[PDB]
């Protein structure tokens, strides 16, 4: 009865996550810096790196490689480095291991003493042994709520609570986000080695409290309403639809720590809130290709958001009706955004956390 | 890829269809538990690592893992971390594994508060864990699977088991592949185990007289596959392509890397037993006389473990409804054939304890 979000669309995520990759780029630098200076386990104990919310692994290759290269300048070439990639049980881990084996950029192909493992258990509980993780990485994952909050009203705007006019919905989602953030920190706080570092990149509210992706939100809500208008989607199904993704303001990220600035042995060593460059807009300004613009944005939304939407359908998620819903929705959202291209705000927060 | 590999178990049914495997590995659990009493454990804050090589869905791993964990808890503090690293091929259903570990009441995660689980989706014929980190290794019903159909080996005319082939060249090719696979497995486990660590292996054996066993099963499967061709459900070309690269090993084969001085890549055979598992399906049939249940149990066993590899030979996709129909009909036919004439079968197994040099 605890309703959870759906994992990324395995078949398209690696090809539809260029936005996420561009956005996390600044956090890689922080992660690399952390790897250069973090206290290390006593030799020859393996150095453990944890990647919280891996999906298909495609976007993990760059940050993992950056950390490993930094560590190699500090340790013997034969010393083991273990990367623990974590996600939910229903993530496609076969896709992950194929990425790790097949992608030329995989750290497995660049470092003969690196190892990979997967953990398919929610990161809102402790999932790794205490005091073992030297370096933690988590990008575009903690914005996902553990659940649609208990007793929260159905979102009439469906796709994002930030754009809802229902006061009770906003508070329910915000409380769930606060609880999840506390839980995430509590358990990473146990998993990290003393002196260990954790780098988090997540969806933020900008300085003016805004979520962003406004034209995307509009195009998605309009595309969903068109399907119920066309009789393709049932009104009962649309009412059920909700994407439990939550952005956090700077005060929300500091909440567990204030006022003394420590929470469960963890402190914020660095925090940045910024707006990621809108690369799809930059490309559109350059080549004037409106269709490509629509397809870029639609693909991003499909791989990340549509499985959660498709889970509200009466039929199973493996049903041919669900595939048709996905494809039609992607095509519609593409058309709307292509017809009037605009820049979008992509607000992010990057944090470096340290353990006592 | 030109290297043709076997297929993983059918995750939809393996947990319901692996009672034969579970009953067969039972004696190896005692060996594993005993090893857990004395193996060296790594320095703080490292977790004790137990490696499970060839996990499939995890269903049959729960009892061995718990035995080891219970033994370790008689030695160390309750708050010491134990990590179980479950390994399989990349195309194993690891979602099914993590669902087993979350949902099955027998899961060690539900019985031990400081135990953890991880998955490694890389062939165990390479090194897949950090050197010297594994205190206890476990592998049941996994190393009988060849790394590949041997290069240049002739097509099997009976498809489902090389031991029943009349082709000398095919038998030699599979035997050589099995021998090199075993060397590889041992070489890389020898690196992964800590000094003084122990690895318990349970695998398909040839009995005292060189026999593979499952003879009535073999006959039913071959006959059923021929029926599908005859009935226009299977192309002759598809059947020609079918081969299950499972190999049983005699005592001499298991000892081969070690002979004559007893060591190979830092490992030695501490204990080896070869035995025939009690045929529980036969025992049940003797008790209740239910021929249909007998056929269904044997057919379900074969389906979960063997049919995915057979289905891989089809001209259609493995996601195609035709592959699903093939599997279902093959199961029904084998079930009917065995139900019609229930017979006991030999299930030859070898259980080994390997020790890494102190
Ligand atoms: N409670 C939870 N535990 C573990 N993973 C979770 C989670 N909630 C969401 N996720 C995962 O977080 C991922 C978001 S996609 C982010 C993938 C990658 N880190 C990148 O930067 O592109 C998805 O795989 C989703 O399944
Ligand atoms: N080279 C290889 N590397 C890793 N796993 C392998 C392998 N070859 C076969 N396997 C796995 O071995 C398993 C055989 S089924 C055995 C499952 C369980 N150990 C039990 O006793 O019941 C399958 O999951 C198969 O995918
Ligand atoms: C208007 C809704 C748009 C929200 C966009 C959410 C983007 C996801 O966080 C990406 C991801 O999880 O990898
Ligand atoms: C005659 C053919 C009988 C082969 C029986 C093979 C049994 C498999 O090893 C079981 C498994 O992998 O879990």
């Amino acid at each position: 009865v605890v309703v959870r979000p759906a994992p990324m669309e395995s078949a398209t995520y690696s090809q539809s996550s260029r936005l996420q990759a561009a956005g996390l780029s600044p956090a890689i630098t922080l992660f690399e810096k952390a790897a250069q200076t973090v206290p290390l386990p006593d030799a020859p104990q393996p150095v453990v790196i944890a990647d919280y919310g891996v999906a298909t692994g495609h976007n993990s290759l760059k940050p993992m490689m950056a950390a490993i290269n930094a560590l190699r300048r500090r340790i013997r070439e034969d010393r083991a480095i273990m990367v623990a990639h974590t996600d939910v049980p229903d993530n496609d881990f076969t896709a992950l291991f194929r990425t790790l084996a097949d992608d030329p950029d995989s750290y497995l192909h660049h470092d003969s003493a690196s190892f990979a493992s997967a953990v398919g258990r929610s990161f809102y509980t402790q999932i790794l042994p205490s005091n073992t993780v030297s370096l933690g990485w988590s990008s575009w994952a903690i914005a996902w709520l553990s659940r649609i909050p208990a007793g929260a009203p159905e979102l009439t705007d469906h796709v994002q609570v930030a754009y809802s006019k229902d006061e009770r919905a906003r508070a329910a989602y915000a409380h769930q986000a606060a609880t999840d953030w506390q839980d995430f920190l509590a358990f990473r706080g146990r998993e990290l080695c003393p002196g260990g570092r954790l780098v988090v990149l997540t969806m933020a509210l900008d300085e003016h409290g805004h979520f962003g992706y406004r034209p995307m939100n509009d195009a998605l809500v309009a595309a969903l309403n068109d399907q119920v208008r066309d009789g393709l989607l049932r009104p009962e199904e649309l009412r059920r639809m909700a994407i439990p993704v939550v952005a956090r303001a700077e005060k929300d990220l500091r909440a567990p720590f204030a006022p003394r600035g420590w929470f469960e042995g963890l402190t914020i060593e660095q925090l940045d809130v910024f707006n990621a460059e809108d690369r799809f807009w930059a490309a559109f300004q350059s080549d004037g290709d409106a269709e490509s613009f629509g397809a870029q944005w639609a693909g991003f939304a499909r791989a990340a958001l549509f499985p959660t939407l498709a889970a509200a359908l009466d039929c199973g998620t493996g049903d041919p009706r669900a595939t048709a819903f996905i494809e039609q929705l992607e095509a519609s959202v593409a058309d709307r955004l292509a017809s009037q291209p605009e820049p979008m705000r992509i607000p992010l927060a990057s944090l470096v956390l340290a353990k006592r």
